[PDB]
C-alpha cells in the first residue's frame, strides 16, 4: 500500500481543542529595556503620565507645567478624583533638577507602588496609587 500508508499523522493528539477566537497580541506603550537607568533614561524638562485607569482623565498626560495641583474645584489645575474627591489631593511639581511628588492632603491617601509617601522623588517607571486608582508617571522625552 504505497498510498495513504505514506500519510504523516500529527502526533501530540488534542482532543481539548477550543475555538480559535484569535486573540491578537500586541503593545502600545513604550516598553523597551532601558539602557542605563539614569539620566539617559529620565526625560529633559517635560514628562509624561499615563492613567492606567481613574475618572481623573483616563488617558495619557504631559506634563510641562512646572507644577500641576491635583484637586477637582473650578480653580484646581488638574481633576484627579471624582468620586472621592479631596480638596487637594497631590501635587505633581516638575523641578529644574529633579522630579518631586508630593501628596498634599490626599484623604484616599496616595501611594508609589505600595508605599506610603506623602513626599516622594517622582520617578519614572512606576505607578502611583492615587486612592484606589492608578496612575503611572513614565519618562517623557528625551529628545
Amino acid at each position: 500500500m504505497s498510498d495513504n500508508n505514506g500519510t504523516p499523522e500529527p502526533q501530540v493528539e488534542t482532543t481539548s481543542v477550543f475555538r480559535a477566537d484569535l486573540l491578537k497580541e500586541m503593545e502600545s506603550s513604550t516598553g523597551t529595556a532601558p539602557a542605563s537607568t539614569g539620566a539617559e533614561n529620565l526625560p529633559a524638562g517635560s514628562a509624561l503620565l499615563v492613567v492606567k485607569r481613574g475618572p481623573n482623565a483616563g488617558a495619557r498626560f504631559l506634563l510641562d507645567q512646572p507644577t500641576t495641583t491635583a484637586g477637582r474645584h473650578p480653580e484646581s489645575d488638574i481633576f484627579l478624583d471624582d468620586v472621592t474627591v479631596s480638596r487637594r489631593h497631590a501635587e505633581f511639581r516638575i523641578n529644574e533638577g529633579e522630579f518631586e511628588v508630593v501628596d498634599v492632603g490626599s484623604l484616599n491617601g496616595t501611594y508609589v507602588n505600595r508605599e506610603p509617601r506623602n513626599a516622594q522623588v517622582m520617578q519614572t517607571g512606576d505607578e502611583i496609587q492615587i486612592g484606589k486608582f492608578r496612575l503611572v508617571f513614565l519618562a517623557g522625552p528625551a529628545e
